[PDB]
């Protein structure tokens, strides 16, 4: 056993894996989004600095979990980071974006509970401090993306995304 | 009654007191284990700086709880700090500290237990950004000296302690 | 077809599509390294901090990797990124280390060979601006490293192993 | 001979006279478009100005392959600079740009072809280091360019001409 280890059932040690991999998931989507739009049939260079910016973000999350696992004394396990899933237009990766935050959250609020069935304070303050508003903030900034590129007209009209990549994300 | 008392239980008052008292134990350990490194017999003054830095971090810890109870509208009672219970070398001391710290969170545990048990969510909260995340820390950082002493060669191997003296604590 | 491509063979694009995937690869290795040594059983933190920093050059060179297939008029296709394969001691990890960059190495030779058969000078000055020489000097290092952590005594000196995180890795 | 001539055929002299040609004529080409932006019926200065950018950029390469041939011994033969070959748009001049950018690495390639047949390694890296990376820099730009003009709805559309000029081109 760890010697630093306290309050930490295996079963959050095994939540705070998947949670890893998930992170590193989301950091390889936002990385293939990026280039889609560094492609010269696409060439949007600020929708692909802003998803490579959102892709660093990721991987610092996913770092601070592993972090978190040592910090406890568990052990890190790591798995295969899956291909993305699936980019369209600027609007569609805005969409994408948003279900994969969506999707992020909603693992963070199952290891929450987990946390808080299992009586574990820290690791309840670690999600919360580090992650829930993160993700709500996130998410809230991508619905707000997505409603302009409609409202502009998008993906239909390109002048929409191309003043959208200049003005909202320039 | 307080005329600022507000939600805060009388075992959640006498807890904190009771966590102010561990507190101040802890800081008359850390400053016995001090003095110790500071004899000419023992001559480690980075061992001796380092915890006497410990002594007063939890001086201040103690002093945060005092804040607190006032600021609850509880009644501070102070009982006796006993003496250290027992500090061999520098890899005993490192082992004797990460045994504290691991009493000092489980006693912090159950205080947050008590306050989710009294629906307090403002103790919840001071436990949390004030206390468990330094107590985790704490611990690993212990962890750490533990598992560098135990490699060098110590407590038998005097170099292994001074270089860690030197490099690590310096 | 691309409106940009010009001398660029499917050949080529399939080989940079492949390198990118090796280069995503040695940056999860080295990210799993980084995070043992960040294990309170093992605690050098500068064995960490040079394998982090080694992580995120690999990821640098699978996105100059990706810049390089658009810039060419070639289509990114990505891979899953495989768990690292097996890290016991601080030299076993610098030999790990040693044998991927050989690896790796290797992988850039073979993609200058596919691009010299294909008269693609452009990829060919590419290879050897940004990659060979990179690989020849982290290849020197790790070496070198290996070589002194071996004549220090590790991996049975844990010693030996404190001391090189402190002067050569601090 | 020149006493300084050294591994440098004729054949490599006379194509390297040719390509001082194309940068002159390339340079020429970009002075047309510039000043055909500069119309009083066109009126699209950052267009004037970015083609006028290009043009010196033009004449610069073309005084380094004159440097080269002096550097290797070679005779400067110069020809007439013929007049541009054909605006109608910003996006058919951008177009007509991508041509001519794509014929001049054409060119390169043919030259870094014969370099490598006459087994000149210095103009091998000469081409090289100052040419090839830059014509695939200049094709990625203006393929970029071509494609936001078509989706902005160029050249029906002089709102898309306006807007790119101010916010690509300004
Ligand atoms: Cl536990
Ligand atoms: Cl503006
Ligand atoms: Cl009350
Ligand atoms: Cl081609
Ligand atoms: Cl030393
Ligand atoms: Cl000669
Ligand atoms: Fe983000
Ligand atoms: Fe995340
Ligand atoms: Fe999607
Ligand atoms: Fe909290
Ligand atoms: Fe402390
Ligand atoms: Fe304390
Ligand atoms: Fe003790
Ligand atoms: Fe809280
Ligand atoms: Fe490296
Ligand atoms: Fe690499
Ligand atoms: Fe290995
Ligand atoms: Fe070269
Ligand atoms: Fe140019
Ligand atoms: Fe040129
Ligand atoms: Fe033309
Ligand atoms: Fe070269
Ligand atoms: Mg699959
Ligand atoms: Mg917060
Ligand atoms: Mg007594
Ligand atoms: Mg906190
Ligand atoms: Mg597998
Ligand atoms: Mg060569
Ligand atoms: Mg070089
Ligand atoms: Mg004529
Ligand atoms: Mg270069």
């Amino acid at each position: 056993t760890s010697q630093v280890r306290q309050n930490y059932h295996q079963d959050s040690e095994a939540a705070i894996n998947r949670q890893i991999n998930l992170e590193l998931y989301a950091s390889y989507v936002y990385l293939s989004m990026s280039y889609y739009f560094d492609r010269d049939d696409v060439a949007l260079k600020n929708f692909a600095k802003y998803f490579l910016h959102q892709s660093h973000e990721e991987r610092e999350h996913a770092e601070k979990l592993m972090k978190l696992q040592n910090q406890r004394g568990g052990r890190i396990f790591l798995q295969d980071i899956k291909k993305p899933d699936c980019w369209e237009s600027g609007l569609n990766a805005m969409e994408c974006a948003l279900h994969l935050e969506k999707n992020v959250n909603q693992s963070l609020l199952e290891l929450h509970k987990l946390a808080t069935d299992k009586n574990d304070p820290h690791l309840c303050d670690f999600i919360e401090t580090h992650y829930l508003n993160e993700q709500v903030k996130a998410i809230k900034e991508l619905g707000d993306h997505v409603t302009n590129l409609r409202k502009m007209g998008a993906p239909e009209s390109g002048l929409a995304e191309y003043l959208f990549d200049k003005h909202t994300l320039g």
